[PDB]
């Protein structure tokens, strides 16, 4: 229920400043957080319903109608000229221009130069190799800068779980520095907003909520969603949380890398702490910074191992169709660069009953096993949902079966996805142990994580369907192989074959192979034969009846006929239908002695 | 030569400010371009060793000693101590603090828009990270940089693939022809000048053909080496570059780079055609945007290669099932499969070739001209090519590649084939039509002004190594079809066989660990013996016989295979029940491409 929280509708702000919500029709203030009325010349009552021009002016930028797209103009000096004095301090406001509403958030200025200060930092990161190095260089970096007594850089993995990468912290204090988090701490919702608003601020946690008198429209009847202000009143859940770590202070900058939330930069303060909006703009630039190199050297990353990978990719190619004899020593010259394309420990190259192991790979038995798991019908949505190829992380846990023989193949890749059979190919990656430091789930927990193997690259993923043509070149040539050994052996024969292509009926029943045998006693070559329809009366128009009905009908039959003579040279015509997919008639086994 | 210029060390400055060298080890300025004399007080002569300290009144921060990777100080506020009121304006100064060097340069504050300049840019810097596509944002930048600083010129330069330029983007005063859609050559900025844009980011000129300052010890008094400003934006620029500069009429420099993935992208060009100096506060901004915009193209380019790269997937998986699935490839099978084969590699047309036929779709030659086509890339001349091409071969424009092949170019401008083995049987060949270019030029040293349209035939939209991959991803559509080609034979060979009557078996030749098995066997066969086929296939042929049969019979067999040749005697076979069944043995070698006995066939008769 707490991971099902809206949190963009809370109907409170953060004391440190104040909110109102203007009618864009007749400029007046519909709701209001209960610090306006302090803040404001006027008390609740009536302000409620007054236009804003009559008690805030801003000099710099003015609100304005959006058509569809919201608009956001950023903070800016606004004055309170409903009061015989209310500056205590200066005031800054920021609005967020709706096509229905008008919300206008204002906090103090503050500010203690900045953005310039900044820039040594930004230009040593966006020149600086691996994120490592960025990360921790950021991370004291800001330290330095904003000043907080926590600064750390927190990864999402691929099950958006956290890692502390970096941390910039007081000499004091215990590094949270290599713990992991769960997805289940940052709720979908909450990551939204971080993509949302970028700069998140917790100014002093166990705060006292400002509540927005009119909770809804008094003319829309819905709630505030607060999803753009920072005055946004976070969830008790969190705040209790942070209470309990003693933490006071927290900011958090979002690193949206390509459009997708990598990570944040989290700031813990163990005593309360606002950052102003010129700082948190500060750590917004180089949150963007940061997050631009990590894409960059991602980029890089990418485009230099698909270059060697297709250069592997492709001599295994060549090789493969090169060679017309598949050896022992072929495959095992082959093996590496074919466990290399994928970065296996292990491959296993089957060939109907034969398995060709090399590296770091299960026994032969236990191969077969896999297989024969795989090919299983039970498993038979786990190939459909597949997409070019099988792959596993875990096979413990796709196949429960199979939770043994993880030391050697935790991860696989299996190629081709039909139970087509015969040619298949099986990479392993060993069980590589991961020993995970969690927050707690008054002491440190490391998980001792066993039965898995080293994620699959989507890279080299790719690789691994990119090679389905060795699958079908194996058949090809396996096909091929046998084709030609079964012509040897039927052109080799006595008992004088053809087969026989049965026209559609617009063509002629045609000769199709014919055997040495054959081709002699008829007189003339096998090449001059090929394509030539069999109807070669002399012969009794009964007995070419019985031949002709069977081919008119696409069934069998043995009858004695004259042929051509270079004795005229009569035999028995063996004609027998052979079996067709359809179950229709399509060739003939001629033979006669 | 001129293409192989040092650049880095030319041993002069830009006469707007001082450049001072620095002995770390005892803080002695060792090397002085000749600008300092005037406004540290103290003339050539005696500011040549004397420590830095005497005339430092830099009270924001202090040079350091570094340990390998250099470090850089920004600009901040330095005074000369030497002279009584010694300027008219502030003035600034930067270090690159190398662990054998210390680099000061020193220049103008002016600023007229310092920090109230950072946060004025902010709205344009946030404009461009939302952007969609890098042609609103690079526009966006010109004019945005064009209205922060009164540059008369602001010009978005992207790099091609072989080190052209062509300016993308541009905002310029009212006068002025626009530079807008010119090409320039690889040529007009060398390999070397390309690497310093790399290096040092943002580079001015505050006025062309200025009276340079050397530095007056040209080499280092102790090292024995010239000055590598590099980092240092008081670097005197080639005197080549100046002339085309002062030719072209412009005064002053502004050139922020464009660097993407680490690699340079392209380049912001600013002109002013009176002299500008822009300030420390100045560079920073355009440094600022340069960052940005280069940040949001990548952003782009990231996004834009993962959904293509998707799409393409989806496409190229639906042609792999719906491939497998049919068995017999019919004219409608190919011609609802044409359009995405089409498709996964962006082709005008495709023609699928099987032996023969051809079936042609899209915008492609006719049957005779594709025959041409595959008939000259199958030869044994262009044999060369297919080998040094990677997994499929490609062309941009044919009348190149294949000069008889110079006319068809209109339809197969460009074109990818597979398989690139002379394979045959089964081939692929998806074309590109010709489209024409139409490229500016700036002029085809040279004056420029009057531009040259190259109206390029012949040639095809560039294959796209996304495309490229595609297609050689589709190189299993090629087997599929041969293997089922073959298959479909087997099968018809096999079921004949079975059919015989005369009783077939072929034997597979063991070695001297592994025995002579049976691979195929017929009903005829197999009913002699007894038991069925499947329960036959993988036998020793030693079995077959009884173990009483004659030791002279079977030896004349074991010899046959033994060696590898023929045989033809009578055998005694392996009774389960009791009835003496013998036939006469015809067993018989079956051509191998070695010469050497793989095979053999045993028929029984007798
Ligand atoms: C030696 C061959 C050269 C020829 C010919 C030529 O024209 N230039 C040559 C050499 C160098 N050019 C260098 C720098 C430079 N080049 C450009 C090119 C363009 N600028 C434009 O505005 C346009 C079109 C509108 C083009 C095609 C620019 C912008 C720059 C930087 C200076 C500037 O901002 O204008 C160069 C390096 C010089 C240096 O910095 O030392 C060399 C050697
Ligand atoms: C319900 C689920 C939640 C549990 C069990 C919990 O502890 N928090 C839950 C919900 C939310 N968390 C939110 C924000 C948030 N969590 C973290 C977690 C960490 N931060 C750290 O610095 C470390 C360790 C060093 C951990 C483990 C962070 C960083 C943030 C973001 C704010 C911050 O800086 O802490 C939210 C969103 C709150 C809101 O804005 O309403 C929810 C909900
Ligand atoms: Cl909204």
């Amino acid at each position: 229920v707490c991971a099902r929280e809206p949190i963009h509708i809370p109907g409170l702000i953060q004391p440190y400043g104040v909110l109102l919500v203007i009618d864009p029709a007749d400029g007046r203030i519909v709701q209001a957080s209960t610090t306006a009325a302090d803040l404001l010349g006027v008390p609740m009552a009536a302000l409620l319903g007054m236009p804003y021009t009559q008690v805030l002016t801003l000099p710099e930028a003015q609100p304005f109608a959006v058509d569809d797209q919201p608009q956001h103009l950023m903070h800016a000096e606004v004055r309170f000229p409903q009061r015989a004095t209310p500056p205590a301090s200066a005031w800054v406001a920021a609005w967020h221009l709706y096509p229905q509403q008008w919300l206008v958030e204002m906090e103090p200025r503050d500010a203690r130069v900045t953005l310039r200060e900044a820039m040594p930092l930004l230009r040593s990161v966006e020149r600086d190799p691996g994120i490592a190095e960025a990360a921790v260089r950021v991370a004291k970096g800001l330290r330095s800068l904003i000043g907080f007594d926590r600064v750390m850089i927190y990864r999402f993995d691929e099950e958006w779980n956290g890692d502390i990468i970096a941390e910039a912290r007081k000499p004091e204090l215990e590094a949270y520095l290599g713990l992991h988090y769960p997805a289940s701490d940052i709720p979908a919702q909450a990551r939204a907003l971080y993509l949302r608003n970028r700069v998140r601020q917790i100014a002093d946690v166990g705060y006292q909520p400002s509540p927005i008198q009119p909770t809804v429209h008094p003319q829309l009847g819905t709630p505030v969603d607060l999803s753009d202000v920072s005055l946004r009143s976070v969830s008790p859940v969190h705040l209790e949380y942070l209470a309990n770590m003693g933490v006071t202070a927290t900011l958090v900058a979002s690193i949206v890398v390509n459009d997708a939330l990598w990570g944040l930069i989290s700031c813990h303060h163990y005593s309360p702490h606002f950052t102003n909006h010129a700082m948190r703009d500060v750590t917004d630039a180089v949150a963007r910074t940061l997050a631009g190199r990590i894409g960059a050297l991602q980029a890089v990353a990418r485009a230099r191992l698909e270059s060697v990978l297709l250069t592997v990719r492709e001599k295994l190619i060549t090789d493969f169709n090169d060679a017309e004899h598949m050896t022992v020593e072929l495959l095992d010259d082959m093996a590496p660069d074919l466990m290399d394309v994928v970065d296996a420990d292990g491959v296993a190259i089957f060939h109907g009953n034969d398995i060709s192991r090399h590296g770091t790979t299960p026994d032969v038995a236990a191969l077969r096993r896999i297989r024969d798991h795989i090919e299983s019908e039970h498993h038979e949505a786990l190939r459909e949902d597949a997409v070019g190829a099988l792959h596993v992380d875990a096979i413990g846990e796709v196949f429960p079966e199979l939770a043994d023989l993880a030391p050697l193949a935790a991860g696989f890749i299996f190629v081709p996805l039909m139970p087509q059979s015969r040619s298949a190919l099986l990479w392993t990656r060993r069980e590589q142990i991961q020993q995970i430091k969690w927050a707690g789930n008054f002491d440190l927990w490391q998980q001792t994580v066993r039965g898995r193997a080293r994620r699959w690259s989507p890279l080299h993923l790719e690789s691994a369907r990119s090679l389905r043509v060795l699958i079908e070149l194996m058949e090809r040539k396996r096909f091929q192989q046998d084709f030609t050994l079964l012509e040897a052996s039927l052109s080799r024969l006595r008992d004088g074959v053809a087969i026989i292509e049965r026209g559609t009926a617009n063509a002629a029943h045609r000769l199709l192979f014919v055997n040495t045998a054959f081709a002699d006693v008829c007189g003339s070559d096998v090449a001059e034969l090929i394509g030539r329809e069999l109807q070669t009366s002399d012969a009794p128009r009964a007995n070419v009846e019985l031949l002709q009905d069977a081919l008119r009908n696409g069934r069998a039959a043995y009858v004695t006929l004259p042929l051509q003579v270079s004795a005229p040279v009569y035999r028995q015509f063996h004609l027998e239908p052979l079996p067709s997919p359809s179950g229709v008639t399509a060739h003939w086994l001629l033979q006669l002695r």
